[PDB]
DNA sequence: CCGACAGCGCATCAGC
DNA sequence: GCTGATGCGC
DNA sequence: GTCGG
């Protein structure tokens, strides 16, 4: 319907983030791309799209040019620009953001081949991102996510049977494919020691986790792989306090639109919900002490809301 | 006219 | 060495 | 870039 428009907006978003380093213009184009993607009609004019929330004057003007010419003069020029397209491309490497990409291009490093010739100028993360460049851009079929889940849950239980692990993200919402695996971890002995390390070690022991990007006491980011050769996959593991676990599960399950709506409804009932806690609000608007949470449904019960299955949390 | 737009965990950089 | 800023991913 | 105080 409007693929030509949403592609254009997506491309504009990328160049704003990676070349212009204007993160809010990036999110503005993405927000516009998303709302247009769910618009059940073929857009005939910028004025029509202007009615949608997130689409303003400038984008409406760009849609008019696109619908009349089939292209964008601004986009065409940016594409033909060697510097801008090189900067934009290098950010596809995990660990290379707008700043690093600009740094590399400024000194003649513009291609993936150039990066491989200059390993001494890359940090650990960037080297790993370079090593699995192709694999990291591949989607993860749900069936593979299921196998990965079985391994995570099994090994976690072997370290300590009192651990609780939950694979969130779009996967928990029942998506047919995922971009990565986000695991939320907790334990009754950890509330608001060295628990994350023991779990990472075990997954390394059975050779599920193959590489480490970042690792601390509460968050692990690394690379994993199913036993055969399957592509290497990005995996994150977060260690969350027990009294904050299910608020975390709710938060990282999403979606973003769903969370925004649930937070809105919560406020109308006299509660405030963030990533960590759900708090009651006083008459003056003062937030009280964290309320006890033992399940996802408890959060729904506090705000007098019908429990939404993760499969129906797209909005 | 003009500020909000999410912000935390970790690695790395800038400066003392 | 330290503390705080910046970069990055999600 | 868009929205809203
Ligand atoms: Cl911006
Ligand atoms: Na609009
Ligand atoms: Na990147």
């Amino acid at each position: 319907l409007n693929g030509g428009i949403t592609d254009m907006l997506t491309e504009l978003a990328n160049f704003e983030k990676n070349v212009s380093q204007a993160i809010h213009k990036y999110n503005a184009y993405r927000k516009a791309a998303s709302v247009i993607a769910k618009y059940p009609h073929k857009i005939k004019s910028g004025a029509e799209a202007k009615k949608l929330p997130g689409v303003g004057t400038k984008i409406a003007e760009k849609i008019d040019e696109f619908l009349a010419t089939g292209k964008l003069r601004k986009l065409e020029k940016i594409r033909q620009d060697d510097t801008s397209s090189s900067i934009n491309f290098l950010t596809r490497v995990s660990g290379i953001g707008p700043s690093a990409a600009r740094k590399f291009v400024d000194e003649g490093i513009k291609t993936l081949e150039d990066l491989r010739k200059n390993e001494d100028k890359l940090n650990h993360h960037q080297r790993i991102g370079l090593k699995y460049f192709g694999d990291f851009e591949k989607r993860i079929p749900r069936e593979e996510m299921l196998q990965m889940q079985d391994i995570v849950l099994n090994e976690v239980k072997k370290v300590d049977s009192e651990y609780i692990a939950t694979v969130c993200g779009s996967f928990r919402r029942g998506a047919e494919s995922s971009g990565d695996m986000d695991v939320l971890l907790t334990h009754p002995s950890f509330t608001s020691p060295k628990l994350l390390h023991q779990v990472v070690e075990q997954l390394q022991k059975v050779h599920f986790i193959t590489d480490t990007l970042s690792k601390g006491e509460t968050k692990f980011m690394g690379v994993c792989q199913l036993p055969s050769e399957y592509p290497h996959r990005r995996i994150d593991i977060r260690l969350i306090p027990k009294d904050q676990y299910y608020c975390g599960v709710l938060y990282f399950t999403g979606s973003d639109i769903f969370n925004k709506n649930m937070r809105a409804h919560a406020l109308e009932k006299g509660f405030t919900i963030n990533e960590y806690t759900i708090r009651p609000l006083g008459v003056t608007g003062v937030a009280g002490e964290p309320l006890p949470v033992d399940s996802e449904k408890d959060i729904f019960d506090y705000i007098q809301w019908k429990y939404r299955e993760p499969k129906d949390r797209s909005e």
